[PDB]
């Protein structure tokens, strides 16, 4: 498990799969960008319980969820859908699983579109997410 100051500062999640940051649209589109400097990619975790997050894009204000068809987006209020198991894999990186459906990860395809849940899974390049500095 991670300590505290992991939940304490804003991160950019930076995705195996491409090179992509995670992004959160103002509009609540969920995508990957490859430029560091993106203000749409400052998120902030916050512990819900231990090994649970809640993402949330600072600039758009707005939470990550993961909906029952698979796919991301980002919405103004937290509902079930915005909870996370975060894990630190063998490989340094992270993943996370929705606490609601819960065989599917928050993932990026080589395009940049987010990965619909359904064809996420262990062991794929796109679930691997490596938290850093936002500064």
């Amino acid at each position: 498990a991670f300590p505290p100051g992991h939940f304490k500062e804003p991160k950019r999640l930076y995705c195996k799969n491409g090179g992509f940051f995670l992004r959160i649209h103002p509009d609540g589109r969920v995508d990957g960008v490859r430029e560091k400097s993106d203000p749409h990619i400052k998120l902030q975790l916050q512990a819900e319980e231990r090994g649970v997050v809640s993402i949330k894009g600072v600039l758009a204000n707005r939470y990550l969820a993961m909906k029952e068809d698979g796919r991301l987006l980002a919405s103004k209020i937290v509902t079930d859908e915005c909870f996370f198991f975060e894990r630190l894999e063998s490989n340094n990186y992270n993943t996370y699983r929705s606490r609601k459906y819960t065989s599917w990860y928050v993932a990026l395809k080589r395009t940049g579109q987010y990965k619909l849940g359904p064809k996420t899974g262990p062991g794929q390049k796109a679930i691997l997410f490596l938290p850093m500095s936002a500064k």
